[PDB]
Protein backbone atom coordinates (compact mmCIF):
# COMPACT_ATOMS: atom_id res chain seq x y z
CA UNK A 1 0.00 0.00 0.00
CA UNK A 2 1.55 3.31 -1.13
CA UNK A 3 0.54 7.05 -1.68
CA UNK A 4 2.18 9.85 -3.51
CA UNK A 5 4.64 11.28 -2.22
CA UNK A 6 8.26 13.95 -2.59
CA UNK A 7 11.38 12.88 -1.30
CA UNK A 8 15.13 12.95 -1.44
CA UNK A 9 16.14 11.30 -4.62
CA UNK A 10 19.75 10.39 -5.51
CA UNK A 11 21.47 9.66 -8.66
CA UNK A 12 23.24 6.92 -10.03
CA UNK A 13 25.67 6.81 -13.47
CA UNK A 14 28.18 4.50 -14.89
CA UNK A 15 30.58 7.58 -15.17
CA UNK A 16 35.04 7.17 -15.27
CA UNK A 17 36.85 8.44 -12.37
CA UNK A 18 39.20 8.73 -14.34
CA UNK A 19 37.33 10.72 -17.00
CA UNK A 20 38.24 14.71 -17.52
CA UNK A 21 35.21 15.34 -19.21
CA UNK A 22 32.49 17.21 -16.95
CA UNK A 23 29.39 14.99 -16.80
CA UNK A 24 32.19 12.32 -15.57
CA UNK A 25 33.26 14.41 -13.20
CA UNK A 26 29.87 15.74 -11.66
CA UNK A 27 28.39 12.03 -11.44
CA UNK A 28 31.99 10.51 -9.90
CA UNK A 29 31.29 12.81 -7.19
CA UNK A 30 27.30 13.42 -6.59
CA UNK A 31 26.34 9.35 -7.79
CA UNK A 32 26.66 5.99 -7.01
CA UNK A 33 27.60 3.27 -9.50
CA UNK A 34 24.59 1.83 -11.20
CA UNK A 35 22.45 -1.54 -10.10
CA UNK A 36 23.98 -4.11 -12.18
CA UNK A 37 20.93 -6.35 -11.85
CA UNK A 38 17.82 -3.73 -11.73
CA UNK A 39 14.97 -5.23 -10.21
CA UNK A 40 10.90 -4.28 -12.05
CA UNK A 41 7.87 -5.41 -10.59
CA UNK A 42 4.47 -5.50 -12.69
CA UNK A 43 1.55 -4.89 -10.72
CA UNK A 44 -1.53 -6.11 -11.60
CA UNK A 45 -5.37 -4.91 -11.88
CA UNK A 46 -3.57 -0.98 -10.40
CA UNK A 47 -4.92 2.06 -12.10
CA UNK A 48 -2.42 5.02 -10.85
CA UNK A 49 -2.60 8.86 -11.76
CA UNK A 50 0.20 10.16 -13.05
CA UNK A 51 0.93 14.29 -13.65
CA UNK A 52 4.16 14.86 -15.73
CA UNK A 53 3.44 18.47 -15.82
CA UNK A 54 3.61 18.54 -11.72
CA UNK A 55 6.36 15.73 -10.56
CA UNK A 56 8.96 16.87 -8.13
CA UNK A 57 11.45 14.51 -10.18
CA UNK A 58 11.95 17.44 -12.74
CA UNK A 59 12.43 19.88 -10.18
CA UNK A 60 15.45 17.45 -8.81
CA UNK A 61 16.49 17.22 -11.96
CA UNK A 62 17.07 20.98 -12.99
CA UNK A 63 18.64 21.53 -9.86
CA UNK A 64 21.04 18.55 -10.39
CA UNK A 65 21.72 19.75 -13.61
CA UNK A 66 22.16 23.51 -12.29
CA UNK A 67 24.68 22.30 -9.96
CA UNK A 68 26.98 20.25 -12.94
CA UNK A 69 26.84 23.43 -15.05
CA UNK A 70 27.32 25.35 -12.62
CA UNK A 71 31.03 23.91 -11.43
CA UNK A 72 31.62 22.81 -14.78
CA UNK A 73 30.74 25.97 -17.57
CA UNK A 74 32.31 29.20 -16.62
CA UNK A 75 31.91 32.15 -18.49
CA UNK A 76 34.54 34.66 -18.25
CA UNK A 77 31.89 37.56 -17.74
CA UNK A 78 28.83 37.06 -15.35
CA UNK A 79 26.18 39.32 -15.39
CA UNK A 80 23.44 38.95 -12.78
CA UNK A 81 21.67 41.29 -11.16
CA UNK A 82 23.96 44.72 -11.41
CA UNK A 83 26.80 42.35 -10.33
CA UNK A 84 29.64 41.52 -12.52
CA UNK A 85 32.08 38.36 -12.14
CA UNK A 86 35.53 38.40 -14.17
CA UNK A 87 36.75 35.38 -13.79
CA UNK A 88 38.42 32.33 -15.92
CA UNK A 89 36.84 30.51 -18.72
CA UNK A 90 39.22 27.77 -19.70
CA UNK A 91 37.64 25.21 -22.52
CA UNK A 92 36.82 21.73 -21.24
CA UNK A 93 35.31 18.30 -22.10
CA UNK A 94 31.67 18.18 -22.44
CA UNK A 95 29.64 15.39 -23.38
CA UNK A 96 26.36 14.58 -21.30
CA UNK A 97 26.30 11.05 -19.84
CA UNK A 98 23.05 8.95 -18.75
CA UNK A 99 21.75 9.64 -15.57
CA UNK A 100 19.94 7.56 -13.35
CA UNK A 101 17.31 8.97 -10.50
CA UNK A 102 16.40 6.34 -7.49
CA UNK A 103 14.39 6.61 -4.10
CA UNK A 104 15.52 5.87 -0.82
CA UNK A 105 14.31 3.21 1.34
CA UNK A 106 10.73 3.64 2.41
CA UNK A 107 10.09 4.73 -1.21
CA UNK A 108 9.64 3.06 -4.97
CA UNK A 109 9.25 4.78 -8.48
CA UNK A 110 6.45 3.44 -10.30
CA UNK A 111 6.07 3.72 -14.12
CA UNK A 112 3.82 4.03 -17.00
CA UNK A 113 3.89 0.99 -19.51
CA UNK A 114 0.86 2.27 -21.51
CA UNK A 115 2.45 2.35 -25.13
CA UNK A 116 -0.52 5.64 -25.72
CA UNK A 117 0.38 7.44 -22.15
CA UNK A 118 0.52 11.30 -23.00
CA UNK A 119 1.69 11.95 -19.52
CA UNK A 120 -1.41 13.06 -17.64
CA UNK A 121 -3.74 10.54 -16.05
CA UNK A 122 -5.41 7.13 -15.29
CA UNK A 123 -2.20 4.49 -16.30
CA UNK A 124 -3.53 0.59 -16.75
CA UNK A 125 0.04 -0.94 -16.99
CA UNK A 126 2.53 0.40 -14.14
CA UNK A 127 5.47 -1.21 -12.53
CA UNK A 128 7.47 -0.06 -9.49
CA UNK A 129 11.04 0.39 -10.38
CA UNK A 130 13.64 1.26 -7.80
CA UNK A 131 15.56 4.02 -10.53
CA UNK A 132 14.90 5.87 -13.55
CA UNK A 133 16.41 4.74 -17.08
CA UNK A 134 19.23 6.44 -17.72
CA UNK A 135 18.61 10.53 -18.67
CA UNK A 136 21.13 12.31 -20.22
CA UNK A 137 20.71 15.91 -19.31
CA UNK A 138 20.66 17.47 -22.81
CA UNK A 139 19.93 21.72 -23.27
CA UNK A 140 18.27 22.59 -25.91
CA UNK A 141 15.48 24.53 -27.41
CA UNK A 142 13.20 24.19 -30.44
CA UNK A 143 14.39 20.28 -30.56
CA UNK A 144 14.81 17.75 -27.81
CA UNK A 145 17.99 15.75 -28.79
CA UNK A 146 19.27 12.13 -27.64
CA UNK A 147 16.18 11.37 -25.82
CA UNK A 148 14.43 8.07 -25.62
CA UNK A 149 11.72 7.87 -28.40
CA UNK A 150 7.94 6.49 -28.12
CA UNK A 151 7.77 3.38 -28.76
CA UNK A 152 4.26 2.92 -30.55
CA UNK A 153 2.67 6.04 -32.22
CA UNK A 154 3.45 9.88 -32.05
CA UNK A 155 2.42 11.26 -28.72
CA UNK A 156 1.64 14.69 -27.98
CA UNK A 157 1.89 15.95 -24.94
CA UNK A 158 0.61 19.02 -23.04
CA UNK A 159 -1.07 20.29 -19.95
CA UNK A 160 -3.45 21.79 -21.16
CA UNK A 161 -3.92 22.06 -25.37
CA UNK A 162 -7.02 24.33 -25.45
CA UNK A 163 -4.61 26.68 -23.69
CA UNK A 164 -2.30 27.95 -26.66
CA UNK A 165 -0.03 29.29 -23.52
CA UNK A 166 0.80 25.94 -22.57
CA UNK A 167 3.70 24.21 -24.20
CA UNK A 168 3.33 20.91 -26.11
CA UNK A 169 6.02 18.26 -26.52
CA UNK A 170 5.67 15.95 -29.27
CA UNK A 171 7.44 12.97 -28.47
CA UNK A 172 8.47 11.06 -31.91
CA UNK A 173 8.23 7.33 -32.66
CA UNK A 174 11.39 7.51 -35.10
CA UNK A 175 14.49 9.75 -35.01
CA UNK A 176 15.86 12.10 -37.32
CA UNK A 177 19.52 12.40 -37.09
CA UNK A 178 20.75 16.21 -36.98
CA UNK A 179 24.47 16.83 -38.21
CA UNK A 180 26.16 19.86 -36.98
CA UNK A 181 29.55 21.25 -38.11
CA UNK A 182 32.11 24.38 -37.30
CA UNK A 183 34.64 23.77 -39.85
CA UNK A 184 38.33 23.30 -39.21
CA UNK A 185 40.07 26.07 -41.51
CA UNK A 186 37.35 32.16 -41.86
CA UNK A 187 34.77 32.68 -39.52
CA UNK A 188 35.56 30.90 -36.83
CA UNK A 189 31.89 31.14 -35.85
CA UNK A 190 29.86 30.29 -38.32
CA UNK A 191 28.48 26.99 -38.32
CA UNK A 192 25.95 24.68 -40.17
CA UNK A 193 23.06 21.71 -39.48
CA UNK A 194 22.72 19.10 -41.95
CA UNK A 195 19.56 16.99 -42.05
CA UNK A 196 17.91 14.82 -44.30
CA UNK A 197 15.22 16.10 -46.31
CA UNK A 198 13.49 13.33 -47.07
CA UNK A 199 13.32 11.39 -43.31
CA UNK A 200 12.77 15.00 -41.65
CA UNK A 201 9.89 15.35 -44.15
CA UNK A 202 8.03 11.91 -43.94
CA UNK A 203 8.26 12.29 -40.00
CA UNK A 204 6.82 16.11 -40.07
CA UNK A 205 3.78 14.81 -41.89
CA UNK A 206 3.19 12.04 -39.44
CA UNK A 207 3.10 14.82 -36.77
CA UNK A 208 0.75 17.05 -38.33
CA UNK A 209 -1.67 13.85 -38.57
CA UNK A 210 -1.40 13.19 -35.10
CA UNK A 211 -1.92 16.95 -34.37
CA UNK A 212 -5.15 16.76 -36.55
CA UNK A 213 -6.39 13.93 -33.79
CA UNK A 214 -5.80 16.05 -30.90
CA UNK A 215 -7.36 19.05 -32.86
CA UNK A 216 -10.73 18.10 -34.33
CA UNK A 217 -9.34 17.46 -38.20
CA UNK A 218 -8.18 21.20 -38.46
CA UNK A 219 -5.75 22.00 -40.93
CA UNK A 220 -2.07 22.09 -39.00
CA UNK A 221 0.48 24.79 -40.26
CA UNK A 222 3.64 25.36 -39.03
CA UNK A 223 5.40 28.49 -39.15
CA UNK A 224 9.17 30.50 -37.50
CA UNK A 225 9.04 32.05 -34.23
CA UNK A 226 7.03 35.37 -34.24
CA UNK A 227 10.03 36.96 -31.87
CA UNK A 228 11.70 36.57 -28.58
CA UNK A 229 15.11 35.50 -27.22
CA UNK A 230 17.43 34.12 -29.77
CA UNK A 231 17.19 31.30 -27.96
CA UNK A 232 13.81 30.73 -28.73
CA UNK A 233 13.99 31.76 -32.31
CA UNK A 234 16.50 29.38 -32.70
CA UNK A 235 17.40 25.77 -32.21
CA UNK A 236 20.41 26.61 -29.31
CA UNK A 237 22.15 23.55 -28.21
CA UNK A 238 25.79 22.80 -26.69
CA UNK A 239 28.40 20.99 -28.72
CA UNK A 240 31.61 20.03 -26.97
CA UNK A 241 31.09 23.18 -25.05
CA UNK A 242 30.33 25.65 -27.62
CA UNK A 243 26.82 26.84 -27.81
CA UNK A 244 24.69 26.77 -31.18
CA UNK A 245 22.55 28.65 -32.58
CA UNK A 246 20.73 27.12 -35.90
CA UNK A 247 18.06 29.09 -37.90
CA UNK A 248 15.50 25.49 -38.11
CA UNK A 249 13.01 27.91 -40.94
CA UNK A 250 13.26 25.40 -43.71
CA UNK A 251 13.18 23.03 -41.11
CA UNK A 252 9.62 23.59 -40.65
CA UNK A 253 8.39 23.77 -44.41
CA UNK A 254 4.40 23.52 -44.93
CA UNK A 255 5.18 22.86 -48.66
CA UNK A 256 7.54 20.38 -48.24
CA UNK A 257 4.64 17.97 -45.86
CA UNK A 258 13.90 15.05 -50.59
CA UNK A 259 17.24 16.88 -50.33
CA UNK A 260 19.95 17.68 -47.50
CA UNK A 261 19.05 20.26 -45.52
CA UNK A 262 21.42 22.65 -44.94
CA UNK A 263 20.85 24.82 -41.19
CA UNK A 264 22.86 28.26 -40.86
CA UNK A 265 24.65 27.98 -37.80
CA UNK A 266 26.58 30.54 -35.01
CA UNK A 267 28.33 29.86 -32.32
CA UNK A 268 27.86 32.40 -29.66
CA UNK A 269 30.09 33.62 -26.91
CA UNK A 270 27.51 35.74 -25.35
CA UNK A 271 24.26 34.10 -23.96
CA UNK A 272 21.05 34.42 -21.84
CA UNK A 273 21.80 32.05 -19.44
CA UNK A 274 18.97 29.03 -19.06
CA UNK A 275 19.70 28.79 -15.54
CA UNK A 276 17.62 32.18 -15.05
CA UNK A 277 21.31 34.13 -13.78
CA UNK A 278 20.74 36.44 -16.53
CA UNK A 279 23.28 36.86 -19.28
CA UNK A 280 26.79 35.83 -20.19
CA UNK A 281 30.31 35.35 -22.23
CA UNK A 282 31.51 32.13 -22.60
CA UNK A 283 35.11 31.51 -24.09
CA UNK A 284 35.70 31.60 -27.83
CA UNK A 285 35.72 28.10 -29.95
CA UNK A 286 38.26 25.52 -29.89
CA UNK A 287 40.44 25.48 -32.93
CA UNK A 288 39.67 22.53 -35.76
CA UNK A 289 36.90 20.41 -36.64
CA UNK A 290 33.66 20.99 -34.30
CA UNK A 291 31.06 18.53 -34.74
CA UNK A 292 28.02 16.90 -32.89
CA UNK A 293 25.65 14.16 -34.28
CA UNK A 294 22.53 14.14 -32.51
CA UNK A 295 19.27 11.92 -32.85
CA UNK A 296 15.93 14.69 -32.81
CA UNK A 297 13.62 12.54 -30.41
CA UNK A 298 11.01 15.28 -29.77
CA UNK A 299 10.12 18.89 -30.93
CA UNK A 300 8.54 21.97 -28.37
CA UNK A 301 5.84 23.78 -29.94
CA UNK A 302 3.61 26.56 -29.53
CA UNK A 303 0.16 26.89 -30.65
CA UNK A 304 -0.97 30.38 -32.31
CA UNK A 305 -3.98 32.00 -30.22
CA UNK A 306 -6.87 33.68 -31.93
CA UNK A 307 -7.68 30.91 -34.27
CA UNK A 308 -11.08 29.84 -33.32
CA UNK A 309 -12.73 31.29 -35.89
CA UNK A 310 -10.60 29.90 -38.38
CA UNK A 311 -9.70 26.00 -39.90
CA UNK A 312 -6.33 26.54 -39.20
CA UNK A 313 -3.88 26.31 -36.40
CA UNK A 314 -0.07 27.46 -36.63
CA UNK A 315 2.57 25.77 -34.91
CA UNK A 316 5.87 27.25 -33.94
CA UNK A 317 9.08 25.72 -32.68
CA UNK A 318 9.37 27.25 -29.28
CA UNK A 319 10.20 26.75 -25.22
CA UNK A 320 13.09 27.71 -23.18
CA UNK A 321 11.84 26.03 -20.17
CA UNK A 322 14.58 23.34 -19.89
CA UNK A 323 12.29 21.46 -17.03
CA UNK A 324 10.19 20.55 -20.24
CA UNK A 325 13.26 18.69 -21.56
CA UNK A 326 13.34 16.67 -18.34
CA UNK A 327 9.62 16.59 -18.41
CA UNK A 328 9.88 14.77 -21.98
CA UNK A 329 11.84 12.30 -20.28
CA UNK A 330 10.54 11.50 -17.04
CA UNK A 331 6.77 11.65 -17.92
CA UNK A 332 6.08 8.12 -16.82
CA UNK A 333 7.65 8.09 -13.31
CA UNK A 334 6.60 9.32 -10.46
CA UNK A 335 7.39 8.46 -6.69
CA UNK A 336 5.37 7.23 -4.05
CA UNK A 337 5.83 6.57 -0.43
CA UNK A 338 5.39 2.57 0.98
CA UNK A 339 3.12 1.75 3.77
C1 LIG B 1 13.82 31.13 -16.51
N1 LIG B 1 13.81 31.44 -17.91
C2 LIG B 1 12.99 30.65 -18.83
C3 LIG B 1 13.36 29.21 -18.73
C4 LIG B 1 11.58 30.73 -18.34
C5 LIG B 1 12.98 31.08 -20.27
C6 LIG B 1 14.20 31.64 -20.78
N2 LIG B 1 15.12 30.53 -21.22
C7 LIG B 1 16.38 30.76 -21.86
O1 LIG B 1 16.78 31.89 -22.08
C8 LIG B 1 17.22 29.60 -22.27
O2 LIG B 1 16.82 28.46 -22.05
N3 LIG B 1 18.48 29.84 -22.90
C9 LIG B 1 19.39 28.82 -23.35
C10 LIG B 1 20.75 29.01 -23.19
C11 LIG B 1 21.65 28.04 -23.62
C12 LIG B 1 21.19 26.88 -24.23
CL1 LIG B 1 22.30 25.67 -24.76
C13 LIG B 1 19.82 26.69 -24.40
F1 LIG B 1 19.38 25.58 -24.98
C14 LIG B 1 18.93 27.66 -23.97
C15 LIG B 1 14.83 32.59 -19.84
C16 LIG B 1 14.97 32.13 -18.44
C17 LIG B 1 15.20 33.34 -17.60
C18 LIG B 1 16.18 31.27 -18.32
C1 LIG C 1 -0.51 -3.54 -20.99
O1 LIG C 1 0.73 -4.20 -20.97
C2 LIG C 1 0.64 -5.60 -21.17
C3 LIG C 1 2.02 -6.22 -21.04
O2 LIG C 1 2.57 -5.88 -19.78
C4 LIG C 1 0.04 -5.89 -22.54
O3 LIG C 1 -0.13 -7.28 -22.69
C5 LIG C 1 -1.31 -5.20 -22.70
O4 LIG C 1 -1.74 -5.32 -24.04
C6 LIG C 1 -1.21 -3.72 -22.33
N1 LIG C 1 -2.54 -3.13 -22.29
C7 LIG C 1 -2.89 -2.14 -23.10
C8 LIG C 1 -2.16 -0.84 -22.94
O5 LIG C 1 -3.77 -2.26 -23.95
C1 LIG D 1 -4.21 12.53 -21.92
O1 LIG D 1 -5.11 11.60 -21.38
C2 LIG D 1 -6.02 12.18 -20.47
C3 LIG D 1 -6.86 11.07 -19.83
O2 LIG D 1 -7.44 10.28 -20.84
C4 LIG D 1 -6.91 13.18 -21.19
O3 LIG D 1 -7.76 13.81 -20.26
C5 LIG D 1 -6.06 14.24 -21.89
O4 LIG D 1 -6.89 15.01 -22.74
C6 LIG D 1 -4.95 13.60 -22.72
N1 LIG D 1 -4.02 14.62 -23.16
C7 LIG D 1 -3.65 14.72 -24.43
C8 LIG D 1 -2.57 15.71 -24.74
O5 LIG D 1 -4.15 14.04 -25.32
C1 LIG E 1 20.62 7.69 -32.48
O1 LIG E 1 19.52 7.00 -33.05
C2 LIG E 1 19.78 5.66 -33.39
C3 LIG E 1 18.52 5.05 -33.99
O2 LIG E 1 17.44 5.24 -33.10
C4 LIG E 1 20.23 4.86 -32.17
O3 LIG E 1 20.63 3.57 -32.57
C5 LIG E 1 21.39 5.55 -31.46
O4 LIG E 1 21.66 4.89 -30.24
C6 LIG E 1 21.05 7.00 -31.19
N1 LIG E 1 22.18 7.70 -30.59
C7 LIG E 1 22.10 8.30 -29.40
C8 LIG E 1 20.98 7.86 -28.49
O5 LIG E 1 22.88 9.17 -29.04
C1 LIG F 1 4.90 6.59 -35.59
O1 LIG F 1 3.57 6.91 -35.22
C2 LIG F 1 2.66 7.00 -36.29
C3 LIG F 1 1.28 7.40 -35.76
O2 LIG F 1 1.40 8.60 -35.02
C4 LIG F 1 2.57 5.68 -37.03
O3 LIG F 1 1.72 5.82 -38.15
C5 LIG F 1 3.95 5.23 -37.50
O4 LIG F 1 3.86 3.92 -38.01
C6 LIG F 1 4.94 5.27 -36.35
N1 LIG F 1 6.28 5.03 -36.86
C7 LIG F 1 6.97 3.95 -36.52
C8 LIG F 1 8.26 3.73 -37.26
O5 LIG F 1 6.59 3.16 -35.66
C1 LIG G 1 -7.58 24.63 -20.51
O1 LIG G 1 -7.37 25.90 -21.08
C2 LIG G 1 -8.57 26.58 -21.43
C3 LIG G 1 -8.22 27.87 -22.15
O2 LIG G 1 -7.40 28.67 -21.33
C4 LIG G 1 -9.39 26.85 -20.18
O3 LIG G 1 -10.61 27.46 -20.54
C5 LIG G 1 -9.68 25.55 -19.44
O4 LIG G 1 -10.27 25.84 -18.19
C6 LIG G 1 -8.41 24.74 -19.23
N1 LIG G 1 -8.76 23.41 -18.74
C7 LIG G 1 -8.41 23.01 -17.52
C8 LIG G 1 -8.69 21.58 -17.19
O5 LIG G 1 -7.89 23.76 -16.70
C1 LIG H 1 28.25 14.95 -40.71
O1 LIG H 1 28.45 15.84 -41.78
C2 LIG H 1 29.75 15.82 -42.34
C3 LIG H 1 29.81 16.79 -43.52
O2 LIG H 1 29.28 18.03 -43.13
C4 LIG H 1 30.14 14.42 -42.80
O3 LIG H 1 31.51 14.40 -43.15
C5 LIG H 1 29.90 13.38 -41.72
O4 LIG H 1 30.07 12.08 -42.25
C6 LIG H 1 28.48 13.52 -41.19
N1 LIG H 1 28.23 12.56 -40.13
C7 LIG H 1 27.32 11.61 -40.28
C8 LIG H 1 27.03 10.75 -39.08
O5 LIG H 1 26.72 11.41 -41.34
C1 LIG I 1 17.80 10.15 -46.65
O1 LIG I 1 16.83 9.28 -46.10
C2 LIG I 1 16.32 8.34 -47.02
C3 LIG I 1 15.21 7.52 -46.35
O2 LIG I 1 14.16 8.38 -45.96
C4 LIG I 1 17.43 7.43 -47.51
O3 LIG I 1 16.92 6.52 -48.45
C5 LIG I 1 18.55 8.25 -48.14
O4 LIG I 1 19.65 7.41 -48.41
C6 LIG I 1 18.99 9.37 -47.21
N1 LIG I 1 19.89 10.27 -47.92
C7 LIG I 1 21.20 10.23 -47.71
C8 LIG I 1 22.03 11.18 -48.52
O5 LIG I 1 21.73 9.47 -46.90
C1 LIG J 1 -11.05 13.22 -38.78
O1 LIG J 1 -11.55 12.67 -39.98
C2 LIG J 1 -11.73 11.27 -39.94
C3 LIG J 1 -12.11 10.76 -41.32
O2 LIG J 1 -10.93 10.41 -42.03
C4 LIG J 1 -12.82 10.94 -38.93
O3 LIG J 1 -13.01 9.55 -38.88
C5 LIG J 1 -12.41 11.44 -37.55
O4 LIG J 1 -13.50 11.30 -36.67
C6 LIG J 1 -11.96 12.90 -37.58
N1 LIG J 1 -11.26 13.20 -36.35
C7 LIG J 1 -11.55 14.26 -35.61
C8 LIG J 1 -10.89 14.35 -34.26
O5 LIG J 1 -12.32 15.15 -35.99
C1 LIG K 1 16.24 32.34 -40.43
O1 LIG K 1 16.56 32.43 -41.80
C2 LIG K 1 15.57 33.09 -42.57
C3 LIG K 1 15.96 33.02 -44.05
O2 LIG K 1 17.19 33.68 -44.24
C4 LIG K 1 15.43 34.53 -42.11
O3 LIG K 1 14.41 35.17 -42.85
C5 LIG K 1 15.10 34.59 -40.63
O4 LIG K 1 15.16 35.92 -40.18
C6 LIG K 1 16.06 33.73 -39.82
N1 LIG K 1 15.58 33.62 -38.45
C7 LIG K 1 16.29 34.11 -37.43
C8 LIG K 1 15.69 33.94 -36.07
O5 LIG K 1 17.37 34.67 -37.58
C1 LIG L 1 10.06 25.42 -48.54
O1 LIG L 1 10.28 24.43 -49.53
C2 LIG L 1 10.28 24.94 -50.84
C3 LIG L 1 10.32 23.81 -51.86
O2 LIG L 1 11.64 23.64 -52.34
C4 LIG L 1 11.47 25.88 -51.01
O3 LIG L 1 11.49 26.38 -52.33
C5 LIG L 1 11.37 27.03 -50.02
O4 LIG L 1 12.58 27.76 -50.04
C6 LIG L 1 11.10 26.54 -48.60
N1 LIG L 1 10.66 27.65 -47.79
C7 LIG L 1 11.42 28.20 -46.85
C8 LIG L 1 12.43 27.31 -46.19
O5 LIG L 1 11.32 29.38 -46.51
C1 LIG M 1 24.07 13.25 -28.84
O1 LIG M 1 24.70 12.00 -28.65
C2 LIG M 1 25.80 11.77 -29.50
C3 LIG M 1 26.33 10.35 -29.31
O2 LIG M 1 26.73 10.18 -27.97
C4 LIG M 1 26.88 12.81 -29.23
O3 LIG M 1 28.00 12.58 -30.07
C5 LIG M 1 26.31 14.20 -29.48
O4 LIG M 1 27.27 15.19 -29.17
C6 LIG M 1 25.06 14.40 -28.63
N1 LIG M 1 24.45 15.68 -28.92
C7 LIG M 1 24.35 16.62 -27.98
C8 LIG M 1 23.74 17.93 -28.40
O5 LIG M 1 24.72 16.46 -26.82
Amino acid sequence: VWKDADTTLFCASDAKAHETEVHNVWATHACVPTDPNPQEIHLENVTENFNMWKNNMVEQMQEDVISLWDQSLQPCVKLTGGSVIKQACPKISFDPIPIHYCTPAGYVILKCNDKNFNGTGPCKNVSSVQCTHGIKPVVSTQLLLNGSLAEEEIIIRSENLTNNAKTIIVHLNKSVEINCTRPSNGDIRKAYCEINGTKWNKVLKQVTEKLKEHFNNKTIIFQPPSGGDLEITMHSFNCRGEFFYCNTTQLFNNTCINGTITLPCKIKQIINMWQGTGQAMYAPPIDGKINCVSNITGILLTRDGGANNTSNETFRPGGGNIKDNWRSELYKYKVVQIE
